[PDB]
């Protein structure tokens, strides 16, 4: 058997962040990945989605806004194969960068699917390896509905494997992934329909965000269908698929994408053998320091049920290696006020409490909301004017800012800075005392009246 | 007629100060010779940004779209459509401005005002009088004193251009020169940029100058440093040949002076009010925007302070707070003002440059963090562009005194960081925040 100080199961965001930090303090480490390095983030998530988002932004420039700025252009050809080759080449160069860094840090990368032989032993490819500290960073995977014809839909992994852009696409589920892919496919030219079980897209976000998003979509696509509850998917005689809803609505398309949630990938690794406890949903239960109930086994990232975001798996994975191997016994991630950007059309940025949450937690007379609404300047000189709505949720006399939300051009790059100030306990007067930068969407948050 | 407060100038400073004064029950009049909005709405920040968004759309089509798979033909670029669309936007902004002043009960008087004495103004033959008078007259383009200077235009002339010239020389590679040069180059003209010093943006942090030289060497405009024009010859065919002191020469169709601005404080008879000006013609003001004469104040570009719209607005609303809302110490802190240059790519900077930080605190005390990466949007193209960022820290606590960057995203990311900088953030504050992925911005909280 080969023995290691630390082994990670999963070469995704959690797994790579922690192994490299531990390695960096002299721990002899092994990282085991069953598929490609970079996990979901690099291969079927964050990086390919944002290259697909920029491609959509380019077509809308050529085709929607360019006209009104005076450019008459013909798109002679949209070569999907060229987009997918540039996207894929870039991900192969990121794979090298990672192998390079794991290599300079002496981590042994093992490609195979690890299973637990007992609390301290893992078998991978018939070989048996052991360590004193094992990190399970297996992530998660797409959920699928138990309905007839479910097997005719693909999920977001199948989207990144698409050979061609289908002319008619239905995305079922309007959380992060359906809103983003719905925005992208729509923007790339396909007739898109977005179905959502509930009465609004992005149901859990602040109401101002969901409402603006409905407005924008009614005007530019995708075509939204709320209260949509999938009954079955019929494969038609000509090869198209008809989605049938419980209430009788139906829609016929060329490609159906299920974007209805992610389940955890914890089921096949023979956890029972190690005795690790998972909850009823199947996530590994961890405490505040990422520990499972078995001493020496940790878990970070999407398999734990925490907010499913790459930076969060990186910071909890990295702080776990600090705590364990660099003598900071209390290091641990603070899971509150974590910023998010949805790469929708237009992009959403949120950190903190939604206004509903603040009125529930603090009471109506304590909650003071500022709201600004304007037209993004990029769309203002065209016939496709688009709203930017922004909101600050404040509490108490001090007007301590407890929530910052915006939907508009600019939201993706503006939020980081404001979330550092939120972490610093900014009050509205702190925002008001900073000179604005003109002309930017950003400056609206420091001149809210 | 008698007023409590009159602003001379309906620009960024004049509008902000008067509407704030009107909120405290004062009787106000705004005087403006030309159009509401000043240099900012009319021939400044707003039409420049529309033009920047035009260049970006053309760069997207023409320079980056083929790598993402879009084979496009720009059949026609119609300059008249863009200008009509831009002009219409600006007429819309002017209607909002009238609307605000009117609801606030401000008298707007269209005319050019002149002092009769410290408390008296003549405008259109009328005499009006007040107890507090703000001079917010801003500045105008400077022009060199050389043979043929009248063949070149300045940034006002740029916004009045009937068509895009085929070949353009921008003389002056500071804020305006670098921003127009990058717009004109991105819109397809053969563009040259001339600067008398050895670097573009020579007072910015060195990392920003160095990175601009690099991208301009790759993508244009064609930069000529240590170049001082000697003369401009107009040719028989109507083109213009720019003659340099060092003998180098360039023949263009259009020349834009972007050599600096000068205060518009001269034909208003300051002498009768006794207000004093400095050697450069700017109105000398104190911390609270007071001139030497009691009852007369000045804000914005005509005082010599940093020429930005946020600054004239901020100083103007704080002056009304001081004067009309009993806040006697209210004033603008002119340190740590954020600035974005809408160059290609945009520059964002707030605080001390690394040279400045090292002089003031000593090498001994300064820690700098740096980041160079490729803009993700350009990474999949054959026109990959750098994105450089720098945090300047002092002390053991690593108090951040400077945040600088050049790259895609810099125009929108800087405002938040500048609040955190204004709150006294240390590098520990930046790194205790979770990153947003994937963004350019997450770089400022993950540097090591
Ligand atoms: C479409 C989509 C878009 C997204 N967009 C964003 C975004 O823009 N911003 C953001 O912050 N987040 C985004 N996310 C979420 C983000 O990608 C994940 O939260 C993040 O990748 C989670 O990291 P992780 O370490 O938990 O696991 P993962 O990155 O999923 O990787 C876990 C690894 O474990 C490996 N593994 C599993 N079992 C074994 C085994 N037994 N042996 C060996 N290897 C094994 C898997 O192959 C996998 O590579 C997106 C996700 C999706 C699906
Ligand atoms: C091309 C260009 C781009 C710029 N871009 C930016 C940018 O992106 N960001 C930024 O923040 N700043 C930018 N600026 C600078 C910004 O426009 C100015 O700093 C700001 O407008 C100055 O405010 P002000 O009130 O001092 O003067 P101004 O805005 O110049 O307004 C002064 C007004 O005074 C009026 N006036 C003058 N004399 C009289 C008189 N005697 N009687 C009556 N009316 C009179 C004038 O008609 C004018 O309207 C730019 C400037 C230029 C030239
Ligand atoms: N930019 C980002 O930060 C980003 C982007 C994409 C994904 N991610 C992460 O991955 C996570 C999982 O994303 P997701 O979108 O798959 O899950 P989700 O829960 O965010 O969205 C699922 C949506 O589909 C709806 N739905 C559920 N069952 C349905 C059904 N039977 N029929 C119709 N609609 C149904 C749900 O109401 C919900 O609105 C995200 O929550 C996020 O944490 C992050
Ligand atoms: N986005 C913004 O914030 C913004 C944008 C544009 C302008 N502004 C403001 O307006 C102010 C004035 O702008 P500006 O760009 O006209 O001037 P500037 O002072 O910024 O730059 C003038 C440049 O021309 C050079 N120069 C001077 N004489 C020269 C000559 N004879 N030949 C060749 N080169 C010569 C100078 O060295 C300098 O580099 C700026 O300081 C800025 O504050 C703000």
């Amino acid at each position: 058997t080969k023995h290691y100080d630390y082994i990670a199961i999963g070469g995704g965001s959690g797994g790579i962040a922690s192994i490299n930090r531990a390695a960096m303090y002299g721990q002899k480490c092994a990282l085991i990945e069953a598929k490609e390095l970079g996990g979901t983030c690099v291969n079927v998530g964050c990086v390919p989605k944002k290259v697909m988002w920029h491609a959509a932004q380019i077509r809308e420039a050529i085709h929607m806004y360019g006209p009104d700025y005076g450019f008459d252009t013909t798109i002679n050809k949209f070569n999907w194969e060229t987009l997918i080759a540039s996207r894929t080449a870039y991900i192969d160069r990121i794979h090298t960068s990672y192998e390079n860094v794991l290599g300079k840090n002496n981590v042994d990368v093992i490609k195979g699917f690890a299973r637990f032989v007992d609390a301290k032993t893992l078998e991978v490819n018939g070989e048996t390896i052991t360590a004193d500290h094992i990190l399970i960073a297996t992530g998660g995977r797409p959920s699928h509905p138990d309905i007839p014809g479910v097997e005719y839909g693909i999920d977001s992994d199948g989207f990144f494997a698409l050979p061609a852009l289908p002319e008619r696409v239905a995305v079922v589920g309007a959380g992060y992934i359906g809103v983003e892919l719905g925005g992208v496919i729509n923007g790339l030219g396909a007739k898109t329909h977005l179905f959502e079980m509930f009465d609004a897209p992005l149901p859990s976000f602040d109401p101002m965000i969901s409402e603006t998003l409905v407005e924008v979509m009614n005007a530019e696509g995708p075509q939204l269908h709320t209260n949509a509850i999938p009954k079955a998917v019929v494969k038609n005689t000509d090869g198209s698929l008809t989605l049938e809803l419980e209430d009788g609505r139906s829609e016929t398309v060329d490609c159906l994408i299920w974007a209805i949630g992610r389940e955890p990938a914890n089921d096949n690794i023979n956890l029972e053998a190690a005795g690790v406890k998972t909850n009823e949903k199947g996530y590994i239960v961890v405490d505040k320091y990422q520990n499972t109930n078995i001493e020496g086994i940790y878990a970070v990232g999407d398999n734990t049920g925490a907010v499913e975001l790459t930076p969060v798996a990186v910071a909890a994975g990295r702080r776990l290696s600090e705590r364990l191997f660099n003598n900071k016994p209390d290091e641990h991630l603070d899971y509150s006020n974590i910023p998010t950007v949805v790469f929708s059309h237009p992009p959403i940025g949120t950190v903190g409490l939604t206004e509903p949450q603040a009125r529930e937690q603090y009471g109506d007379d304590q909650v003071k909301v500022y709201k600004s609404s304007f037209t993004a300047m990029y769309t203002a000189v065209t016939t496709h004017r688009q709203p930017c709505r922004m909101k600050l949720v404040c509490v108490g006399s001090e007007e301590k800012i407890v929530g910052i939300h915006g939907i508009g051009f600019g939201m993706d790059e503006m939020l980081q800075g404001f979330a550092v100030a939120l972490k610093m306990g900014a009050t509205k007067k702190d925002f008001d005392n900073t000179v604005a930068i003109h002309p930017t969407a950003a400056e609206e948050f420091v001149t809210m009246r």
